[PDB]
């Protein structure tokens, strides 16, 4: 079953916002998501320290990053400490309906599009390049899930049975046609030294066959 | 009772590299520490929204920032979840031991004092300014305790019993002789300026009587 929701009303109005207003310097997108790949790795880093057992689900803590030029997708996945299915349905996680307030009104004081990251909603920059999202996400507490959105208010929930990831979060962009740059390999490289160089997790950048 | 620890190796040999290493610009500092705040306020903004009693313990969400001249004490105060003792302990809810053996790693490869924060140890830079550093913190699940460190290999942990916070964390950085320009109104002003201008939560500086 596929399970479909409304987005509060000012993350629907914050998501519009990123995919209407002109900002040509697009690829922060990218930063945004590796930032939050090392946020869920510390947590699962800090909650092992105190269970060992909660890394059953896989010890290696990484960041890959996954160009596909057939699909026209880029897919960033982690190990990180993943998300339950309420973590999912509710903003992923962020404290979205307070931050969007906070940045919006940031907006109108001189605050630039470039830190959205700041009031914790840096994921739907992932819309500065992507026409739909999809996150598949598993915590060691929860089953495996795939949330879904190509913006227009709503989103989608559903159970993910296919490949298991053992524990961590998939974050699937499905490129706008005009954004196939953020596919190329020296693309990719040239960002994650510009925005990520120095970060406590290896980042691996798969080539293509 | 007070309970003396000794930091765990890595800690102690960050600790000292950000104590004799030159370096000018100090004032990163209070970005990390603001940082932090800002972090522990999300927190509890987060699971507030699951269980609104969580903030029975005050349901304001603000830095305060507090200079001293007379005590030479620079205060930063947050209403964010706070700490257990526990959490204190366990390098005060950091990933200490990994991030420290990142960034080491990470400085020896072009990287810089101003970037320890994206290894999730910024609380430290307190101790460029800083020759004491004390934490009092109170979480919804533990009682009031008081974190001290001169640095020198040692930390201390008590009960807090005088005046409650209600929640949160308050970081007391008794500041170096030399490093007082830090408790000056129109320092702190350019700091908060430059380096955190734009952030999800509102920071008063008092003023001094
Ligand atoms: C939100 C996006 C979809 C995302 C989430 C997680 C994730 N997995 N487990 C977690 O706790 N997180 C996480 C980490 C940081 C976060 C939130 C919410 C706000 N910030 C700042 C959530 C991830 O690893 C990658 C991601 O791109
Ligand atoms: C660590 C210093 C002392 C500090 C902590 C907290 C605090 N209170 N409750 C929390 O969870 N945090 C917190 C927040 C962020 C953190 C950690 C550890 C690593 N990062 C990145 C801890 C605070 O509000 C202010 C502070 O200066
Ligand atoms: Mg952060």
């Amino acid at each position: 079953e596929v399970e479909t929701f409304a987005f509060q009303a000012e993350i629907a109005q914050l998501m519009s916002l990123i995919i209407n207003t002109f900002y040509s310097n697009k690829e922060i997108f990218l930063r945004e998501l590796i930032s939050n790949s090392s946020d869920a790795l510390d947590k699962i880093r800090y909650e092992s320290l105190t269970d060992p057992s909660k890394l059953d689900s896989g010890k290696e803590l990484h960041i890959n990053l996954i160009p596909n030029k057939q699909d026209r997708t880029l897919t960033i996945v982690d190990t990180g400490i993943g998300m339950t299915k309420a973590d999912l349905i509710n903003n992923l996680g962020t404290i979205a309906k307070s931050g969007t307030k906070a940045f919006m009104e940031a907006l109108q004081a001189g605050a630039d599009i470039s830190m959205i990251g700041q009031f914790g909603v840096g994921f739907y920059s992932a819309y500065l390049v992507a026409e739909k999202v999809t996150v598949i996400t598993k915590h060691n507490d929860d089953e495996q899930y795939a949330w879904e959105s190509s913006a227009g208010g709503s989103f989608t929930v559903r159970t993910d049975t296919g490949e298991p990831m053992g524990r961590g979060t998939k974050v699937i962009l499905h490129l706008k046609e005009d954004q196939t740059e953020y596919l190329e390999e020296r693309r990719i490289k040239e960002i994650v030294k510009k925005h990520s160089q120095f970060i406590g997790y290896p980042i691996t950048l798969f080539v293509e066959k």
